[PDB]
């Protein structure tokens, strides 16, 4: 285990299913003391149940990191209740359907962003005047390879992860001289309940994602990222700042 | 001049200074009808009578393209009036007081990513389906190397120019096979009136484009981008789709 | 065609064949003195007449860019000729059999760093004092999208590619102030006389740029990496300094 | 600890100082099996017998990686005394008195690219196959920022790393799908034994290199990087292909 993650307070959002849920369970297996955020009521149970379980301290809160007035409670409320926050794990997110440009509705546009996006512009704004008092804090933000590529997503999620690459640089350049520790982890295509966004993704943007599917069969689990984004959280990663750590296996690579 | 941009439309957005000034002469000096998009009267009306001082063709369209109305408006006037729309440049921009994470209000981070990104999300959106229809057309978007770094603007600036190459790369990959390009000008410092976009910029975030400036050497004219641009825009860069130009001296290249 | 570039002395390499051929026409036909450097005698006989029946100024220099003497020679009999030597374009280059590094021979390894990176390396020291001494010139080097990624050909070519790019940013970040603009281009797939630098490429190295080929259709023709390159050259790009310019259609940005 | 890291066959060049000897003593405390290279005897001596103090497996090998005969060697001398080469760490290195282009002697180029670049070839073409047989290696690669930007360094090492991390993609690109990771970590600046290559560096590479040394403060000690480096040779890491990794503390991404 990281040492340096002991009882160190970690907020982890969309920690009910997929690659938040292994990272809720990686940084309890560090006894880390974490904060699992979100959406749905049952997932929330089943992942803090799960913690429960593991005989670690873990908080459970339901809210939607698209809503300012959500973020802005759950950061109090860890404040309020652990008196410190170490690390915060924007990772929540949704697909779009694969939805290109001319194909996307105000509606889409909007969501996407303030849920890949915005949620992460809020909780770092919240969370950072926390950590530089601290004099020690590190943000960890999971972005996709729909950040430097343009073929696998549609407009808008590829859009909000490049925004949400941009936020991570920002905060590693303007704050990493007073402690604070911002990186990126872009995932490839990992196993999780995130699908497309839509039962019936765009035609268009189909057709440019299926090309770039055939060049690989690999399939990373949960577990591979939230190795990554655990690690990097960690003292042993002090040096790591403002990167864009890519774990795709290889796939952008080619 | 370049033979490929004789009476192409060409719709300019911030045409009433800086770049958007200069990127408008250069392609009414190589005669293509020019759709002057600005949210100024005074600077709208000064472009215009610089290029009709020419004798050449020059629609004036004052707009504010944050919103998406005034977007759609002059879209649909530009087709109606001239039946055609073959280069779009998502020109303009505003700075963003070189404020940091922590400082920005819910408006500035709303105006900034509205003016410097979704304005060009609109704009693409709407003509598209145009240029589909024509089997051609050129998109530029003048970004920032605060697109690919984060110490050179403050964060929504920074966010928004990271997201405007997304929004790049995305129409490059789901278009290029159609008929459109969709191309990305870097500026690193050009001579305009940008400015910082505050009187009182953040001391934290100064501090941080001071040590980046100390890199810097010479300050770009607006010609020197426009050049670039209309180059981008004809069909001498045939084959140039998607990538982000860096035009700004070598700065970033230390 | 570019004022800028009328009567300005370019040398060019690999002038017999392919994208060399397209590069010294087209800045021929913008009226430019230009030295064609070929290694075969008669492509270099073929490009020098086809200059002379344009009417253009030409010299003519048989050499293997791969010999520094020979390199010495060819900058040393433009000197002598034009008195000046404004830009140099790095553009001679050969393919390695697709071949992964596991099956690369010491003679392999050596012949590409050798033609593909070693003779840039040698033109830049060679012409660097001369165009300082006039306070202003050019480097173009035709690099490859293998420069940038790692199954687009065999390991000697990637890394040759790769360290033409390093070359290019290093010369623009130490001489970008005193006059001096290093610049590189990189091509996807171009239908020239380069082939896939063996009769039997790999097998392992095959299935890779084979998939990779498979994601898209669209081949530039010489011409459209000439109009690139021909423009960095010109003043017209007197701001772009250093960047590694993707000319592919849109192939690296899916 | 890492527990895929225990009894793991592990060979380290340059393990006499800096990084290479905190790489060392963190693979041997994760009680993986070290095969301590390096050129300099009474270094190496001294590595070795801190490890063999340390209760550790160790075994110590005179050698100059820029000579393929003794990479060949020390490669068959591991597989012969082990029977397994899990982990190729390439770390061994030296600068270049930040020569520009112009003032490189041949002497300085040969040397630099040998060391820094045929060395990480010479090993990476002898291991491979070993690897592939065993269905799994880890070739790890120790870059620079230098890799990826041109005031860093001279033109021989930035050149030379440039085209490491292109090596990197390489073998990541063709040999991922058999087993075999290859990745780069990027160090900015480290207190270690490298220096500047020189006690007389260039005057005009050392007015580029102190403007980019003037953006930060903060250096990482040679354990900083070895934590990334050992940590991505884990099967933590496991979905970590080709990646090139910033640990700079943030130095590039102002
Ligand atoms: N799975 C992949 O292939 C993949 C590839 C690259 C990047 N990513 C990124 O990984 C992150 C999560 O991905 P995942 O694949 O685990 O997805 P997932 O759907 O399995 O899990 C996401 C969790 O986030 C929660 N969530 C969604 N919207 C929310 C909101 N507004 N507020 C609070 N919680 C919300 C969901 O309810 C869900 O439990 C996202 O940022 C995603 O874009 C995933
Ligand atoms: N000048 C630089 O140093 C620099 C460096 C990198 C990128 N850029 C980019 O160049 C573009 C224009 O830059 P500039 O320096 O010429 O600035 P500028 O202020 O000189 O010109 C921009 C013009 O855009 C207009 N404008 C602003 N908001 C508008 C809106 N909502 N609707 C319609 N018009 C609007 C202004 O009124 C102005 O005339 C921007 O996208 C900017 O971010 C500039
Ligand atoms: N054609 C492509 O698909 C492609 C894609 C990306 C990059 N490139 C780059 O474009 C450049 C030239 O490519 P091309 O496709 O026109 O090839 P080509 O083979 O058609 O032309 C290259 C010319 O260089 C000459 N040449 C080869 N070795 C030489 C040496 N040692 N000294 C002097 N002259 C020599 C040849 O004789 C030939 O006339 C190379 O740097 C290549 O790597 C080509
Ligand atoms: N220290 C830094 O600031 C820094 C920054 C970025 C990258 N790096 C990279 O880190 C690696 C090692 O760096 P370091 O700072 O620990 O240097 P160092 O000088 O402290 O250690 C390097 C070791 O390599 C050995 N060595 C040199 N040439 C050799 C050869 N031909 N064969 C075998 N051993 C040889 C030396 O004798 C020395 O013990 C290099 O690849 C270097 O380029 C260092």
């Amino acid at each position: 285990s990281y040492q340096s993650l002991k009882n160190k307070v970690v907020i982890v959002t969309g920690a009910g299913s997929g690659i938040g849920r292994a990272i809720a369970k990686k940084f309890a297996l560090n006894d880390s003391i974490v904060v699992a955020v979100e959406l749905l009521e049952d997932r929330l149970n089943q992942i803090v149940q799960e913690l429960r379980g593991m005989g670690k301290e873990v908080l459970g809160v339901k809210a939607d990191v698209s809503k300012k007035k959500d973020v802005e409670e759950f950061v109090r409320r860890t404040f309020e209740t652990y008196s410190r926050i170490d690390v915060l794990c924007n990772n929540a997110g949704i697909m779009d359907g694969v939805t290109p440009v001319a194909e996307v509705s105000d509606e889409l546009w909007e969501r996407v962003l303030a849920v890949n996006l915005y949620s992460a512009f809020y909780s770092s704004r919240a969370v950072i005047p926390i950590m530089l008092k601290q004099g020690k804090g590190v943000i960890v933000n999971t972005a996709s390879i729909a950040g430097i590529r343009g073929g696998f997503a549609g407009a808008p999620y590829t859009v909000a992860k490049h925004g949400l690459i941009g936020l991570t640089r920002s905060i590693a350049a303007h704050y990493g001289d007073q402690g604070i520790r911002a990186v990126a982890v872009l995932p490839g295509t990992v196993k999780t309940n995130i699908g497309l966004g839509s039962s019936k993704p765009s035609e268009l943007g189909m057709r440019t994602l299926t090309k770039l599917m055939s060049l690989s069969s690999r399939l990373a689990e949960p577990e591979d990222i939230a190795n990554v984004i655990v690690f990097l959280a960690s003292d042993e990663a002090s040096f790591v700042n403002g990167d864009a750590v890519v774990v795709d296996g290889g796939l952008t690579v080619l």
